[PDB]
């Protein structure tokens, strides 16, 4: 029997289940009594009397119950997966050549819901043995695996009730921008526990509905060039090594880089202005200046520094390293805003956590434990651990000072990620993707992966959100304006009412 998967809470996301399968004996060669039979006699009447149990399709399960020269039959899907009652009441009616096998089910209780990091396993009909084929279900799989021996649990950190403002919230986004690609994370800000996590295009763990059209879990195997979310780590190694003063004017407008013309985003930029307003309005020409005055060779050791082009080591299967792209001098300063270098969302959320950790680095787990439910012998148990500290206790907290600031300045260009009563800091990003087959990139009215890497309540945050799209096909010009506000906002304030924090 194998193992269940839990919540946080003990609640269940996976379990075996006891359902049946109808059979019908339609061919006559039962006939050892007539006033006996062991097969089917009317077929009209025995059709009826169990459509009042199953899908009710009299004609359908008629039409079905006539074959050729096959003593037995099934129903396709229907009349599988049945209720204990729903053989009881099939077993009252007493009629010949009906009957229900017993078959052993994996069940997901919240079906469509953390689908990706969960997974699905696949039953052999021949065995009814059970193999994990994505996710948990494939990643602990010998654990979950079970004279009659019971196989292992495994217990994640996903709170159920916070997965489900995730899931409302992605769904609401794919109704309004049905994007090619779309995830949304919370992570605990003080202990790197994932307490949600959710994506689209996805599946069904319980129907399988959609499974096996996107392999990739977006968190851990899938990679971005992150945009302007990854100007926070270019902003630390500055104000560590001196270059960034908020008070200090730079030179906005463009730079002339490997002879293309790198500009700030309305093109002509805001010309002398103080680099606090620079890092507020998003200027990539402040990111190149600090990094002229840092240095090439000291900026990619910083990158390497915030965990960046090597895989955070955490429990999931084929994780992606990603890599800092640093090969020419457009590469490095395209970098320092988010281009060129590959991330996974989870080597992003490692990183920011520092800000708020006093420098340190969370490693970011969704894996508590895998315990025998017998025994209680716990052969694995996971914890807060420390993966870099790359900055110091000051640097962060003026790390801080600038996300407080692009959200809740008074020249904020991110005023639509604020949230009624509670205090939000972050950083936006919209940024260029790489089309599949080489061919630079994707090309289109507002071609970008719209992202937000938010936390609250500020300074002292319970949580960080990370939320990101991918080419929205549907208001493609709202998505560029409000990127992934009306994800962010729902998933942080329901987030914070049901941890309790005041206002
Ligand atoms: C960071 O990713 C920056 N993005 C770019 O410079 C590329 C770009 C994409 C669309 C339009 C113009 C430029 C800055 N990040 C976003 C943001 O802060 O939301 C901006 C569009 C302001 S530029």
């Amino acid at each position: 029997m194998r193992g269940k998967i839990y919540d946080r809470n003990g609640k269940v996301l996976a379990e075996d289940v006891e359902r049946y399968k109808l059979v019908a004996v339609i061919d006559k060669k039962a006939s050892a009594n007539s006033k006996k039979p062991r097969h089917v006699v009317d077929k009209k009447e025995t059709a009826k009397k169990l459509s009042t149990v199953i899908n009710m399709k009299p004609e359908e399960i008629e039409k079905r119950l006539s074959q050729k020269k096959a003593f037995q039959i099934e129903f396709g899907r229907k009349g599988t997966n049945l209720t204990y009652q729903d053989k009881l009441k099939i077993e009252k009616m007493n009629l010949p050549g009906i009957s229900l096998l017993p078959e052993t089910e994996r069940f997901y209780p919240n079906g469509n819901f953390a689908s990706h990091l969960i997974g699905r396993a696949q039953k052999n009909p021949d065995t009814g043995e059970l193999k994990g084929a994505l996710g948990v279900e494939k990643i602990f799989d010998s654990y979950l695996s079970g004279q009659p021996k019971r196989g292992d649990d495994v217990h994640l950190t996903i709170d159920s009730n916070i997965q489900v403002f995730v899931e409302e919230a992605l769904d609401g986004m794919v109704e309004r921008y049905q994007p090619k690609d779309l995830f949304a994370v919370v992570m605990d800000a003080k202990t790197g526990e994932i307490l949600a996590y959710s994506q689209r295009p996805t599946f069904n763990p319980e129907t399988g509905k959609d499974f096996g059209k996107k392999w990739a879990n977006d968190l851990y195997q899938n990679t971005y060039e992150p945009g302007s979310t990854f100007k926070s780590y270019g902003l630390a190694a500055a104000i560590q090594e001196g270059a960034f003063d908020p008070d200090k004017k730079y030179k906005s407008g463009h730079r002339d880089i490997m002879g293309s013309r790198i500009s700030d985003w309305n093109r002509v930029g805001w010309g002398e202005i103080p680099m606090s307003l620079g890092f507020t309005y998003s200027s990539n020409t402040l990111m190149m200046h600090l990094q002229d005055l840092v240095g090439a060779d000291k900026m990619k050791s910083w990158y390497e520094r915030f965990g960046f082009g090597k895989s955070t080591k955490g429990m999931f299967d084929g994780e992606a390293p990603g890599q800092i792209g640093w090969s020419n001098e457009l590469q490095q300063k395209t970098s320092s805003f988010g281009q060129s270098t590959t991330v996974t969302p989870v080597q992003m959320l490692q990183a920011q956590s520092a800000f708020f950790n006093d420098g340190n680095m969370l490693k970011p787990w969704f894996v508590n434990s895998v315990e025998n439910p017998v025994s209680k012998r716990q052969f694995y148990k996971g914890q807060k651990q420390i993966a870099g500290k790359p900055i110091t206790k000051d640097t962060a907290e003026k790390v801080e000072k600038q996300l407080d600031l692009v959200v809740n300045s008074k020249k904020s260009h991110a005023a639509n990620y604020r949230i009624d009563g509670y205090e939000v800091e972050g950083k936006t990003g919209t940024a260029q993707v790489a089309a599949p087959n080489g061919g630079g990139y994707v090309k289109g009215p507002n071609p970008y992966f719209v992202s937000f890497m938010g936390d609250a309540p500020k300074k002292n945050p319970k949580v960080i959100v990370y939320a990101g799209m991918s080419l929205a096909q549907k208001n493609d010009q709202e998505a560029y304006e409000l990127g992934v506000s009306k994800a962010f906002k729902p998933i942080m304030e329901n987030t914070l009412k049901y941890l309790n924090v005041g206002k």
